[PDB]
């Protein structure tokens, strides 16, 4: 008999400004809409244009390249588009922008773990940003060997890209880091996405490029905040959630942080998009 009744969680108002008072000059959203094509039917679009960010980033989009649903084209500012996909029907991402990027990669240059459209890349003036959709874990946890060989490989990459210039890593990392991030700690300690090997795993990310988590360190203490919620056993409606999906920064772009936002209320998918403000 379920343990869990509704838990209250309103995100604050939007601090559009830095520490200092300058204001946000960049809106990056990220969204995993869990299908791209029932994304859209289930007006995720008119939400995008609701939000108008600088940059979109998509995850599990499940959408080869070639076969992007025509009704993309209703997106005016975000004329430059890239996608990923495996080598269709799963995995895939996606990185939408206002500006053109100075250059866009793809994967993280390691062909074992660049076969499934999970990773892009894009190089701006002052940063780079890197959108990824993590390997779940599986269930059984049958891809955990897996995913602790992902994890340590884009740790090397994202180190190697930090060294040269300020990083911004977003999306469906695939672990609720802590127990304040999911709503039942206890009951997922043996599965995917809150295993001790993927907590660890996290840690190490954190540690080793260093990067910190941008909503985590703005609010340290605030629980009931997620980004994502299985569509069985009404868990949303009872925000019975894990907070997966992150903005991770370098520490050199901390005085720029203005705001780290999960949009809870925004309907298409079993995860809400999450939007960063930074005054560059
Ligand atoms: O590196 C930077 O300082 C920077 C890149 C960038 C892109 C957009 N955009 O609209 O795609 C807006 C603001 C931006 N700032």
């Amino acid at each position: 008999a379920s343990g869990e009744g509704p838990a209250l969680y309103e995100d604050p108002p939007d601090q559009k400004t830095s520490p200092s008072g300058k204001p946000a000059t960049l809106k990056i959203c990220s969204w995993n809409v869990d299908g791209l094509r029932a994304w859209i039917k289930k007006k995720g679009l008119d939400w995008v244009k609701e939000e108008a960010p600088d940059i979109l980033c998509l995850q599990e989009t499940k959408c080869s390249e070639n076969k992007l649903p025509a009704e993309l084209q209703e997106l005016p500012g975000l004329s430059h588009q890239y996608w990923s996909a495996p080598s269709e029907g799963y995995s895939g991402v996606g990185l939408l922008s206002r500006q053109c990027p100075l250059k866009v990669s793809y994967g993280i240059g390691d062909e074992e773990h660049d076969q499934e459209g999970r990773v892009i890349v894009a190089e701006f003036d002052s940063f780079v940003l890197v959108t990824a959709y993590v390997p779940n874990a599986g269930r059984g946890l049958v891809r955990l060997e897996y995913r602790q060989r992902w994890d340590e490989a884009f740790r090397k990459f994202l180190k190697g890209l930090a060294s040269r210039k300020p990083l911004v890593l977003c999306g469906d990392l695939n672990v609720a880091h802590e127990e304040i991030d999911l709503r039942n700690p206890k009951g997922n300690k043996k599965n995917a996405g809150f295993t001790p090997q993927e907590r660890q795993g996290f840690g190490e990310l954190l540690q080793a490029v260093p990067l910190a988590d941008s909503f985590r360190h703005l609010y340290p203490n605030t629980p009931y905040a997620y980004t994502f919620w299985t569509y069985m056993m009404n868990a949303r409606s009872k925000n019975v959630g894990w907070r997966l999906d992150y903005f991770l920064l370098s520490h050199s772009l901390l005085p720029a942080l203005c705001d780290s936002k999960i949009r809870s209320k925004a309907l298409g998918s079993d995860h809400c998009p999450i939007t960063l403000y930074l005054a560059l």
